[PDB]
């Protein structure tokens, strides 16, 4: 599907490609081989899928955070250098594009966010975060802001959340414990609280983005940014007078932001390997190669030792070298996916108000674990990568509270659609069954839960999607009616007055995680001494099984769903009876 004599590159937009393009014509003038170099958008995302099937580029660059998942998933192919060309570069960098004993990228530099600040607005910058706010009003009395960097990205907004204490994947007797990750840790949710203020306290937009604070801070409407090496190309031609200092201590730690190894991968189909490698460590390894790049947007901390010598005496680095050291180097394995996912939600639907920094980091916590084929729920928003799952009959529940509704949104899509592979999404008065065309087209539920099957028998054959919340366009629950639904959880009757709206019992929604049965054991009084009136009946939601409960004391009831919900009679309520329990899943 790649055909031959001829490399296919993607780097980032955000990276010198004109640059690289360059060395990619030299290469073409001397070898005589032709070189081209995409930079499309969401290449990390879209690559798997595209290299997966065969097609794709024969090089990628990327930092070697994504490498991990890619090599996993057979796309890579293992580079393999002479000890001479591994003595050129610093052995570190090789130790982050390793995967269970095998080099899958060449690695070309080291990044890591610096703080860059207007020396002309601000002439000594803060040295903690704490002095921000207080430097925000002083600032915005000038009629200006204090500091703009993307709150979109992750990768952005956990230096200050790593400061104190916050770690993803801890290092246990060399290696990555992946049942452990530091996201829901008081380090991490006081460091996120603290992020959260300032939006609160309108020092920072809840939406800024990359090119927003880009183009804010480079036309001096604002006094810092938050950005790596590549960053500089465009402040420079702004000619902005900027600084790159180390990031401000939050709590007294530093900051601890990740750092990047700008890693150039071979992909596993390229039949051009022997190019590939010739091109990366005989032309663009080099000082005459590094330098065309850095040229154009610059690379940072080279992998390159003789040419990273003489870069190391601009102090833009050096700031960047002194944030490097004070974090952490990026795991390099695929749970990062899991990992990165997790936290971007996290951050929106707590920067959004819309999730306290407790639930939405517990929320993030529980995400990087296990397998996508669980139960989502109470977020916001949600990225469920559901491609390539264990069973290919990857089902998974979303729940917003009673008043809302569900968007869903596809982003990526390999399924078979001809062999039976489709999606599905079964909602309480909503149904919807797709394949083909799903890429780009926004669904949505018509009540609070919803829940996706995806039937594909393709083994790595799944498709990624993103869903939202919404207010309720209409509302027709009538208040009184609940809505609970978790793992497990208590149960009580609700109330309400004389009058109001005697007419229609409330009901009470419980829907769980998809292949568990909820189990009901709870008690019941105030019910007094034909069969009567007011009574409690309880059913899955799609059955017309209804067991009631007339004039009872204890009961005990299991679902054969995901789905279920009990109604309290009009009787029940107007005659005072009350109703009190547990209820429980994880029943296949
Ligand atoms: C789903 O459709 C794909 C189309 O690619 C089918 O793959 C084909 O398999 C048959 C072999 O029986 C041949 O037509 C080719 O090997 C494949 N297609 C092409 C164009 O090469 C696949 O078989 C379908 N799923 C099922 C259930 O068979
Ligand atoms: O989710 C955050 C994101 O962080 C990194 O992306 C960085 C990247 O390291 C830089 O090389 C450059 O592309 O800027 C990006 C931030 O917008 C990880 O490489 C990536 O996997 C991760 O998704």
């Amino acid at each position: 599907k790649i055909e031959e004599g001829k490399l296919v590159i993607w780097i980032n937009g955000d990276k010198g490609y004109n640059g690289l393009a360059e060395v990619g014509k030299k290469f073409e003038k001397d070898t005589g081989i032709k070189v081209t170099v995409e930079h499309p958008d969401k290449l990390e995302e879209k690559f798997p899928q595209v290299a997966a099937t065969g097609d794709g580029p024969d090089i990628i660059f990327w930092a070697h955070d994504r490498f991990g998942g890619y090599a996993q998933s057979g796309l890579l192919a293992e580079i393999t250098p002479d000890k001479a060309f591994q003595d050129k570069l610093y052995p570190f960098t090789w130790d982050a594009v390793r995967y269970n004993g095998k080099l899958i990228a060449y690695p070309i530099a080291v990044e890591a966010l610096s703080l860059i600040y207007n020396k002309d607005l601000l002439p000594n910058p803060p040295k903690t975060w704490e002095e921000i706010p207080a430097l925000d009003k002083e600032l915005k009395a000038k009629g200006k802001s204090a500091l703009m960097f993307n709150l979109q990205e992750p990768y952005f907004t956990w230096p200050l959340i790593a400061a104190d204490g916050g770690y993803a994947f801890k290092y246990e007797n060399g290696k990555y414990d992946i049942k452990d990750v530091g996201v829901d840790n008081a380090g991490a949710k006081a460091g996120l609280t603290f992020l959260v203020d300032l939006i609160k306290n309108k020092h920072m937009n809840a939406d800024t983005d990359y090119s927003i604070a880009e183009a804010a801070f480079n036309k001096g409407e604002t006094a810092m940014t938050i950005n790596g090496p590549w960053a500089w190309s465009n402040i420079d031609t702004s000619k902005v007078n900027y600084g790159v200092t180390v990031l401000p201590t939050f709590k007294g730690q530093p900051s601890k932001p990740f750092v990047g190894v700008l890693s150039a991968g071979i992909n596993a189909a390229s039949p051009n390997k022997e190019l590939a490698k010739e091109f990366l460590e005989n032309y663009l390894l080099t000082d005459e190669g590094l330098e065309a790049v850095n040229k154009d947007k610059p690379l940072g901390a080279v992998a390159l030792k003789s040419y990273e010598e003489e870069l190391a005496k601009d102090p833009r680095i050096a700031a960047t070298m002194e944030n490097a050291q004070k974090g952490e180097i990026m795991p390099n394995i695929p749970q990062m996916s899991a990992f990165w996912y997790a936290v971007r939600t996290a951050v929106i639907n707590a920067a959004s108000g819309r999730q306290t920094v407790d639930a939405a980091l517990a929320a993030a916590q529980t995400n990087a674990a296990s397998s996508a084929c669980g139960r989502q729920h109470l977020e916001p928003t949600g990225t469920i990568d559901m491609r390539g799952p264990g069973q290919a009959d990857c089902a998974v529940a979303i729940g917003r509270p009673l008043g809302e509704v569900v968007t869903l949104r596809v982003l990526e899509s390999s399924l078979n659609c001809s062999a039976g592979d489709m999606l599905l999404l079964w909602g309480r008065l909503t149904w919807r069954k797709m394949c083909r065309k799903l890429l780009d087209m926004t669904f949505s539920s018509k009540t609070n839960t919803l829940v996706v099957r995806q039937r594909s028998g393709r083994p790595g054959g799944g498709v990624l999607l993103r869903y939202g919340s919404q207010l309720a366009p209409e509302t027709f629950y009538r208040e009184c009616d609940m809505q609970l639904f978790g793992p497990w959880g208590e149960i009580v009757s609700p109330s309400l007055s004389p009058a109001t709206s005697n007419a229609g019992g409330c009901r009470l929604f419980i829907n769980v995680a998809p292949h568990a049965r909820i189990a009901i054991h709870a008690l019941a009084t105030n019910m007094g001494a034909g069969a009567n009136a007011s009574y409690i009946l309880i059913r899955d939601t799609h059955s017309l099984r209804t067991t009631a409960f007339h004039g009872q004391q204890v009961l005990y009831w299991e679902s054969e769903s995901s789905q279920a919900e009990m109604e309290f009679s009009e009787g029940f309520l107007k005659a005072q009876a009350s109703l009190r329990g547990q209820y429980w899943t994880l029943q296949s």
